[PDB]
């Protein structure tokens, strides 16, 4: 439990920073390689995070009204996709030049975003088990990254309101009998790892982007504030990793499909139902 | 290269078409051969009734393939990419869903491994020499990692040293030094000569009815067919569930037995016929 993002994991940026100088990029990649998690503070304008926060809080009633509310492991951790309306699809969020500079260097120039989702942590939420979002590709084998989660807090994350617990360096661990069918870490391996490299939790100011190995051990924790804690979630994969495409309206096709910052996208005529995924074509 | 009179014993498991399963010792030997050498020859797997129909169908299609404006060719003249027909009458469970093949690919790639290729290589008389290449790259440069794909090659005639039996580089499937491969999967000549000194390539006859299973990363090349008859090969490739591939187009008249199976196929089922006569030509 820290007062701020630890300097060992953190690069302090401004929203005007378009690309890292070679020394900054080398430090960014050294942090991801060693720790599996990188915090970039001050990247997104409050204008963008304000609109995304508002849109997801406005959508929450429609999510909670569903017959079965999609939940991550335990009560209060709701899966919620942000809107894919043209007015809420921002190049600086989907196609951030600093994020893609980092993901291109780790995953290659053909790396592609294939997730546009979110994690709404409700007041009174329960403790998640420690897990990874994406598995190792073979059991018992050491291999490099094939995916980088890109997490965008939409309010100030604090120790009180459910700032994620991260397990530094856990992204390289893949012993036999380590993971169950839900990507939860088997308790024996949790405790062995805790003795060598215990987890961390820290406040993350809104405007930050967290880039982490998709294999990093982490868990959502109780939100003990009065307000829901929204996170917007993206994940960059190597070109060769099979993912369903992100459904986007064809009104963003002009700037999404042009880019050398690739998205695995399917462009739809008219509006996408971002909550039910249940539009006709 | 080393020119042999038969498939070498070190790379070969002799079966009959009645063999539905390898006993544990045979399976262990099969996996040890794939791990060490990256290529396994299984003789006597397919009935002549099946290979006769597939051979006939591909030779009958060849005129229509060669009549096209732009003939899909692998690297050099005479190595033609040709899909076998996906008519229901020529789609055989013992070819698409072979129990011995999937026993081996399940053990190497997992129970979720899937066939995502149903294609072919027609080697024409007077064909040229291909450069040495791999069909599927390593997933990261400079890194050692296990297999993610197994090519399943079905000769549709007897392959001989004369009619273009493939050159294979045994043990080459684990080699991934920096700056080894170009954008077409060709091996840098400097790495070819370093490797040749330690483990030279081999060419050998393979009788029709055989199935060749090899690491998709194995170094190989098509060679000149010096006979007067085209040399047809039917080609399939099993991949880990997580490797992105376009689906095989199949008619919905095989959906009942293909889509049921615990021998997975990455398939898109179409109403009516597929026009099989190219995305896999390099
Ligand atoms: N950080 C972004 C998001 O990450 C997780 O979603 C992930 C899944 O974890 C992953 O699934 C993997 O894990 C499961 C168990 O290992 C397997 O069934 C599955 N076959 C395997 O590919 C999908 N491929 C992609 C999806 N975006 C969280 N739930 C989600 O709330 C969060 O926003
Ligand atoms: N043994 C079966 C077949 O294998 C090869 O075809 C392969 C391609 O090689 C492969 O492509 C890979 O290698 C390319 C060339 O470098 C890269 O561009 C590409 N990114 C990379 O995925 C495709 N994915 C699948 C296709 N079946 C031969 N060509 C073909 O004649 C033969 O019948
Ligand atoms: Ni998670
Ligand atoms: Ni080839």
């Amino acid at each position: 439990a820290l007062a701020a993002p630890p300097g060992e994991l953190t690069l302090a940026l401004t929203p005007d920073d378009k690309t890292l100088d070679p020394a900054s990029l080398d430090r960014a990649l050294a942090i991801l390689a060693e720790h599996g998690i990188l915090v970039l503070t001050g990247m997104l304008r409050t204008r963008l995070t304000d609109q995304l926060r508002t849109a997801m809080l406005d959508d929450l009633p429609e999510v909670l009204r569903q017959q079965d509310v999609p939940t991550n492991f335990v009560p209060g951790h709701v899966q919620q996709d942000p809107p894919v309306r043209e007015s809420l699809l921002f190049p600086d969020v989907l196609l951030n030049p600093v994020v893609y500079q980092i993901t291109h260097a780790v995953l290659g120039a053909d790396a592609r975003n294939a997730v546009y989702s979110g994690n709404m942590n409700l007041p009174g939420s329960h403790e998640q088990p420690v897990h990874l979002d994406e598995p190792h590709l073979w059991p018992g084998i050491s291999h490099p990254p094939y995916c980088l989660c890109v997490d965008v807090p939409l309010i100030d994350f604090t120790l009180e309101n459910g700032s994620t617990e991260y397990w530094p360096g856990s992204h390289v661990l893949n012993p036999d009998e380590c993971y169950d069918e839900r990507g939860c870490v088997l308790p024996a391996e949790l405790e062995r790892r805790r003795a060598v490299a215990p987890p961390v939790r820290f406040p993350i100011p809104v405007g930050s982007v967290v880039i982490r190995d998709g294999r990093l051990w982490h868990r959502g924790v109780p939100n003990l504030s009065a307000a829901p804690r929204p996170l917007l979630a993206m994940t960059h994969y190597t070109e060769w990793f099979d993912m369903p495409p992100i459904q986007l309206p064809d009104t963003v096709k002009s700037w999404v499909d042009g880019s050398d910052r690739h998205t695995h996208a399917h462009f739809v005529a008219g509006d996408v139902d971002h909550l039910t995924g249940d539009h006709p074509f």
